[PDB]
């Protein structure tokens, strides 16, 4: 009775509680073939991949993981530098988990915060990856360097959620269900929840309802403003580029990704932010093609 | 029986609810001399002037007003452009209030949002003013032009409160007393509430406890992100400068200095401006009342 009996949106997939030095990672595991790890972002959990994972599982062993501190993964204790919720730390943790599953090398696709984990993992440990896909992001450095009025107003949450505790946490606590539902609605094409399966929205809402989970999300954004930014700035100063074959998908950027990656393909997808849920067929097909190439 | 029973922070001053075409303005009115309007900002009310008002009342008729929609002033119905909470509209409304009081010309000092009212009023209607003082600000345009990663983190509320309704309103409902007290403390030198009279803090808390009042504040920040910025941008493109004799005061550790040297910015905006720092954070009249009152008295007064 320690976990809610939420809807199963991955029929046929198993459940794994994977040990790491920073805590357990929860994942769904399905398919057969070369390993492909899929990482969600904010304010979601691993269930966001439920419409694309079955297709991918024809050709790949698909591992659909809750990021450190999100969903059902354990929540390591943070510190004043937000260390465990840095993308560098999260990447190291997820490497530990994949090694538990039998995989020293793997393919990787990430969305939003999970895409940030993914490009940081590719910078820090490129040898771990066969191929990388990032969905609807630019590097964290790039978002901050372009900060001006227009962006401050659009991505206000990068600066609000990064304010020192307990400010955002005390505000999110009033009506968390409103905040989470309006965030998911507002960055879809339609501007409503019609794109999401209601069972998926329930997973998101149940996660967001827990104050400890919301504190993790704020620590993630505090890393995003500080350590993650400094980590990216070090790579910019040395002109470091990802050598892993990469695919950048975005909701209707490749020019930004060339500065950061020496072998990058891209495509627009007819979607708002939430590509795997808004445009599952088009997203699945792009990823299937990319990851099947050798 | 609905009012709280609170001590008078302006002994000797009258209390007036002044009619305008947009709604009443509440003000305390004291002293003797030519008129001087004082305009507070966020998340405050007219009581923020309570430590400098007595000194200024020695030589001036001091009119200490709650901004449109703040404190005890009426809340004009907003619209999609947040018109009544634009600094242009607030300026027009406070001009109506001063005219009802019998003052077609006056001297003006403003802090924070009230300083934004005040420079907009000087741009739009310079003939109304004898002298202008702005405290701890640069023009809205200048903050936005400097809105990089560091400033986006420091003055996050400029972007947060400007999100479309009901996002910030619903969040602020989460713990409004914490929010206002944290805002007030964060912009002080000590980083706590020790600079403020606890009785003034209670005024600010009571105001902020009201959801209709918090909605006004958000509309003010929406105006600050949109129409107020555009109105500034028009003047900057034209090279329009404030012609009124002006004073810019700022905190040595306040908001305006954070990403600028303020006197040189104001010289881009004003042809007859003087300025100086005050040893303070953002809340000059409460953190540094003696220094601030002296500066103000010297600037507005013809006597040394
Ligand atoms: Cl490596
Ligand atoms: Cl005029
Ligand atoms: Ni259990
Ligand atoms: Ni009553």
């Amino acid at each position: 009775g320690h976990m809610p009996d939420l809807a199963d949106l991955f029929p046929g997939f198993g459940s794994e509680w994977i040990n790491t030095s920073s805590g357990r990672i929860f994942a769904r595991v399905g398919g057969d073939g070369p390993p492909l790890l899929l990482l969600h972002g904010f304010p979601q959990t691993h269930v966001m991949w439920h419409r694309v994972a079955p297709k991918l599982a024809e050709r790949f062993k698909v591992i659909v993981a809750d990021l450190p501190g999100y969903g059902w993964s354990d929540m390591p204790e943070s510190d004043e530098q937000h260390t465990p919720y840095t993308k560098r730390a999260m990447a190291k943790q997820l490497i530990e988990a994949m090694e538990q599953l039998g995989h020293v090398h793997f393919a990787l696709a990430g969305h939003d915060r999970g895409a940030r984990v993914s490009y940081r993992l590719a910078l820090d440990s490129p040898g771990r990856l066969s191929k990388l896909a990032v969905l609807d992001i630019l590097p964290t450095y790039e978002y901050w360097q372009r900060m001006n009025r227009a962006y401050a107003l659009k991505i206000y949450h990068w600066s609000f959620l990064a304010q020192p505790a307990p400010l955002p946490e005390n505000l999110l606590g009033g009506d968390p269900d409103f905040y989470v539902k309006a965030k998911l609605a507002s960055w879809t094409r339609a501007g409503d929840l019609s794109a999401f399966d209601p069972r998926a929205v329930e997973h998101y809402r149940i996660a967001f309802a827990d104050p400890m989970r919301r504190h993790v999300m704020c620590e993630d954004y505090r890393a995003g403003a500080y350590a993650d930014f400094e980590h990216d700035k070090i790579d910019v100063e040395a002109g470091n580029k990802i050598p892993v074959p990469m695919l950048a998908l975005w909701g209707a950027p490749l020019d930004v990704w060339r500065k950061w990656a020496s072998d990058v393909q891209g495509a627009p997808i007819e979607s708002g932010h939430f590509l795997p849920e808004e445009a599952p067929d088009q997203t699945a097909e792009a990823l299937v093609r990319f990851f099947s190439a050798a």
